[PDB]
């Protein structure tokens, strides 16, 4: 992240988790995986305020694509989103994480390691080392939309009320990142059947996350519907 233009003026807490990410993935077996149009940086303006996107994905084998993307809305809000999108075969959850930011500090903290079994369940395994870490207490809790029935009940949804809880936030996901890159070495292949079933779990994962329209406006009013659509359809939350 060196050689990032928008790092330097984000968020703090967003720098300190894209940070926490970029270290969590580094020694991994990445190899590149080209977006759409093999996107990296995009900007955008129509009558308002122009949007500044930096676009960074990977696969590895348990990893089918590993995407980390940088916003900037003019000077007013920032943006973080990361998936780590599984490959079926190996049945790992999904890890996300959105993190939105005003000059006026994070408005809206969202991380989880979200389940793709058809019983909507995580795997043994990341519940029992969820549940380890104990429940962390939050001041300002924030209610998840009905299309937030895909997180697990380990997700958390806050604004945070101060840097305490920023920084117990970014811990929090730095645990969730170790657990699954734990997870990922233990995993072996699935049947055929689990596999299908897990996919299942990521397609309906991506098409909830699109009825988000809070991020569909913010695409929207810098390039439009039909570019937003492509975006989110094809880019943030592809359907595999
Ligand atoms: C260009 C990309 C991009 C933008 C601009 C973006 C914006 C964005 N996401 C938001 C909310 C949110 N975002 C999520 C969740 C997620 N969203 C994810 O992309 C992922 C991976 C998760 C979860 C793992 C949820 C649950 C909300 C709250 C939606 C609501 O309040 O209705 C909001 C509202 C913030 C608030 O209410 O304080 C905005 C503006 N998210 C993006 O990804």
């Amino acid at each position: 992240l060196t050689n990032s233009s928008l790092m330097p003026t984000l968020n703090p807490m967003i720098q300190q988790l894209a940070l926490a990410i970029a270290a969590s993935w580094q020694s991994l077996p990445l190899k590149p995986y080209q977006l759409p149009e093999d996107l990296g940086y995009v900007e955008g303006r129509l009558e308002g305020e122009k949007l500044v996107i930096e676009n960074r994905c990977y696969q590895t084998p348990q990893f089918r694509k590993m995407h980390l993307e940088l916003a900037k809305v003019g000077k007013g809000l920032d943006d973080l989103h990361c998936v780590m999108f599984p490959e079926p075969l190996y049945g790992l959850p999904l890890f996300g994480c959105d993190i939105v930011a005003g000059p006026g500090g994070v408005s809206a903290a969202i991380a989880d390691l979200s389940p793709t079994q058809s019983d909507r369940q995580l795997p043994a395994a990341y519940q029992k080392s969820l549940a380890e870490l104990g429940q962390p207490e939050f001041e300002q809790q924030r209610e998840l939309p009905p299309w937030g029935e895909i997180f697990s009940e380990y997700c958390l949804f806050i604004r945070p009320s101060n840097v305490t809880e920023e920084e117990r936030f970014v811990q929090r996901v730095v645990d969730f990142l170790q657990i699954h890159c734990h997870q990922s070495i233990v995993a072996e292949p699935l049947s055929e059947a689990q596999t299908l079933e897990h996919r299942q779990g990521q397609i309906h994962y991506c098409q909830q996350q699109q009825k988000n329209d809070k991020t569909r406006r913010v695409l929207e009013k810098a390039f439009g519907e039909a570019w937003a659509e492509r975006y989110m359809s094809q880019v943030l939350f592809d359907v595999i």
